[PDB]
């Protein structure tokens, strides 16, 4: 780390004046806002301004999870893969510690802005904001104030802030929480720090704004396309947007799912990996269709069209996700999911035959000092079991079953009770590397398939979508809404689950393996599964085959 | 002051340079090599211009404050603005504003070497600057399958050289993508502060960035939509987006109609305006109307449950504010050149006609120039910019008039027409849009191309309050091709014309009463246009 010692990841040091501070909704905190607001552009500017030498620049601390795989923190890079935990059972562990990394630089130079900033007479107060400050939440599946949204921070392109010392004065300055801007394309940066989709060719983090047919100057700043990001994030089966039905948004659905399922174990939760199909819905899997719906991961689609739904983003690539600012703010929402699960689930930590085999592993590169042994290590899973030791909290997490049903599950309830008394779900199993790394996009329709549109919940009869945001790898998708339209239309046929592969260049692949099925309980799920229907493949458009 | 205006000095090392496709102009600065030296002109020197403080009446801001708000003076003339809309002096007043901010960029070239550019490199960025003129936006060329708003105006940053550093590329806020403020534009000092669409709570322009329903702070800087901009700028009948047909962008079509047709006056080529036929009702200015539309937009919200939201607006819809953003410039670029394209092939057509013959001498307040025979400064008028290569640019297009029927066939090549005449004050100045449609309307979806069975749109470009007594504005939209759909699919029926009249808030405006008629060819009238009712939810 910085003076050629390890960089000791600590959290924010305790304060008795400042007893466990919570990370706040960001949308709530935002709101209600000004000196964090301004501590927090202040300090999160300087550190996307330092030099790509300094460990502690946003450059790389993003560098940590995936591309350009160097070294941190003396900790050798190049293994291409990262230093991040994807698709194992240290996931939701890995990036709790990760976290807490981004937190802590911030918190420091929150305090390095205060002492070469702040007059004498405001420094006590400032420091005292410091202190109470966390890493703010992204609430990816709470309504913002009928719909899902990114934060209202991430979509301003400037913010104002206090100036010290001018009372009353505010300047607007650019907000690091747009986007992430370096001073030329990240492909051409100094060696080896080189990101080399046309991510090369990229100077500045982009959502949606990657699109084939475009000079590749576009792609310098493709722009933060936080309307189509929206509307992704409100993905929910097609024939909600008829006349005469209610939309329920996906994400919220599964993410209720997620709080509310019992019976866990560690292995089910934490993870996509997989080495019974209603309890493959896991924080793994909601958090990789969030990765997509943010950045968008097709750059291109076959044939003519006026309306140009596609367009490619940092955040649907493990590569280069980590540079959108908004990376930490899902990852914080994640590390939430996963306390708040923790809490329901007390008995559920690595606790399975799978995951008790990763309990151990060194989450490289994040070092602490081991007061027991007297040695500098690497952070262990059980050292972060407890958020509590890093210094922070959730208000969820304070005292929580009731806030789950009113923040996740009205909307589900409020719908689903309309209907009888059965669930239904799609389990999707795949192998994430089926595209030789590649990522793609499984797309479910109950009914015919439109071969020039099976893409999202504009498609014809599309159900959901599952990302491979890249042993095989689960998730789960609701079903019951659509089934019941399907029935509806078919005199009370159970659909087939037609599914089709999405590439980045909107093809369908042919030759990619999911298993995926349709299965039923009797009663609702917020109050025994067997499987109904087998999936198939779907035939698109002979222009539309990759 | 006075500001003389004159256009860019001549100097005979460069003969009547010509004003470039800003698309090849771009891709010439930064494809031929890295020796990108007008594109870095343009960018510092604009960058200069913006940064100017507001009672300079050089800066960015005054002179996009002639067009339209604020409303003040400028160059010791009393400050409606000062923009001519509606009249056939309409293409004449803004070819001086085009050649007026043309200028002050070259003025600020010539500051910006003398800054920056080392003594032994003068000579060459001075012949940079000294070939340079402001580059036209071709909203009606196929982008190099489809039409598009620049590519620089796409690009948040842009790499510029430095002086004196060869290899020293730096990459720069890019000053065309959006013209922003250090504050809110409803906060500036008086006299120039800007106080339906919350202009006053943006401290940049923006492209279809203003939607209800966000937080406020969101319109500080709404963005810039180019894809959506783009969206618009293709806007065709709705069928030609079903599964087997092709595609042919309304304003391509609508572009060459103005340029090949024979026989316009001057007063029915140069505006909108009809003073109390209807095959020569298609204007510059009203292909003009709806490029504005287009680029900006004009809808702030939509009535309705709408997961996918096509509405959001944005500077260049408004009259008082789209000289704002510096796209304005570069339409108003390609307006010029139209004109020079039309009067090149219709030479004996200026101000010839019974109707605009009066305004022909109108004083274009408030552009200065100094009279030669009095000696003294007087306004601007018409007749000083009949050449517009008397103020030291041209045209590619028009350099060579020998041509210039297959470049216009090469650019942008029974009938059917439909005609509009609409007052742009029947909402009592407020814009609109008049969208038509051949079949059933969809109550809930009566807004652009993926409205079921549209055909075109007419934008009320305009924003107790009255039209000009006998004065009213018309358009023309293709509509052949809309046709035989329409008649393949509905047993050979002619359509009647259904329209609406759309409001900022995406309602249907019940009221407005507007021409439209059907005409089939010497055209004659073969069906009267009627208003369609929407939802109930729908209507204002
Ligand atoms: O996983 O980011
Ligand atoms: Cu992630
Ligand atoms: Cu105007
Ligand atoms: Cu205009």
């Amino acid at each position: 780390g910085p003076g050629g010692s390890p960089y000791l990841i600590t959290g924010i040091p305790k304060d008795p004046k400042h007893p466990l501070p919570i990370r706040k909704d960001i949308d709530d905190w935002y709101l209600e806002q000004r000196i964090q607001l301004t501590l927090f552009v202040e300090a999160l500017t300087v550190i996307q301004n330092r030099p790509l030498n300094d460990q502690l620049s946003y450059f790389r601390l993003a560098g940590i999870h995936g591309a350009p795989w160097t070294e941190w923190d003396g900790v050798p890079g190049g293994q291409p893969t990262g230093f991040a935990v994807h698709n194992n059972y240290t996931f939701p562990t890995w990036f709790r510690v990760y976290v807490t990394l981004y937190e802590q630089v911030i918190y420091e130079a929150m305090l390095d802005f205060i002492k070469q900033n702040v007059p004498q007479n405001g420094k006590a107060d400032w420091e005292n904001e410091a202190k109470q400050w966390r890493l703010p939440y992204w609430d990816f599946a709470r309504f913002a104030r009928d719909e899902l949204r990114l934060p209202i921070l991430v979509t301003m392109p400037m913010v104002k802030v206090l100036v010290p010392g001018q009372p009353g004065k505010q300047l607007s300055k650019p907000n690091p929480l747009y986007r992430f801007q370096m001073q030329t394309l990240m492909g051409t940066l100094e060696r080896p720090y080189a990101i080399t989709l046309p991510f090369d060719k990229c100077q500045s983090t982009t959502k949606y704004g990657l699109l084939e047919n475009y000079n590749a100057d576009v792609w310098a700043d493709g722009g933060q396309n936080w309307l189509r990001a929206n509307l992704a994030l409100n993905e929910h089966p097609w024939y909600q947007n008829l006349d005469g039905w209610d939309s329920v948004p996906t994400l919220q659905d599964m993410t209720f799912r997620l709080l509310t399922t019992g019976g866990l174990n560690w292995g089910e939760f934490s993870s996509t990996r997989y080495d019974a199909p209603k309890n493959w819905m896991n924080l793994e899997a909601i958090h990789n269709n969030v990765h997509n719906w943010v950045g968008g991961f097709m750059f291109s689609r076959p044939g003519r069209h006026d309306l140009k739904l596609w367009g490619a983003g940092h955040m649907s690539s493990v590569p280069v996700a980590a540079y959108d600012p908004i990376f930490w703010l899902h990852h914080c929402n994640i590390d939430r999911l996963t306390a708040i699960w923790q809490t329901v689930n007390s008995g559920s930590w690595f606790n399975d035959d799978k995951s008790k085999v990763s309990k151990d592993d060194d989450l490289r590169p994040f070092h602490r000092f081991c007061e027991k042994t007297r040695k500098v290590v690497f952070f262990r899973s059980d050292d972060v079991k407890d958020w509590r030791s890093l210094n922070y909290d959730y208000a969820i997490t304070k005292d929580i079953r009731k806030e789950i049903s009113d923040l996740y599950g009205q909307r589900t309830k409020e719908v689903y009770k309309d209907f009888g008394e059965e669930d239904y779900i799609l389990s999707i199993r795949y192998s994430r590397y089926a595209l030789g790394g590649k990522p793609f996009q499984i797309n479910i329709f109950f009914g015919d398939v439109d071969g020039k549109d099976f893409y999202d919940a504009r498609s014809q009869n599309f159900v959901g979508s599952v990302f491979n945001f890249s042993v095989l790898s689960v998730s789960q998708l609701p079903a019951r809404l659509a089934v019941h339209y399907y029935k509806k239309q078919n005199k009370g046929e159970v659909p087939t689950p037609r599914y089709v592969v999405v590439n980045s260049q909107g093809k369908a692949e042919a030759e990619v393996k999911v298993e995926v099925a349709l299965h039923k309980t009797e009663g609702t799920f917020y109050d025994d599964y067997r499987r109904v229907a087998d999936g198939k493949r779907a035939e698109v458009d002979d222009a539309y085959r990759a």
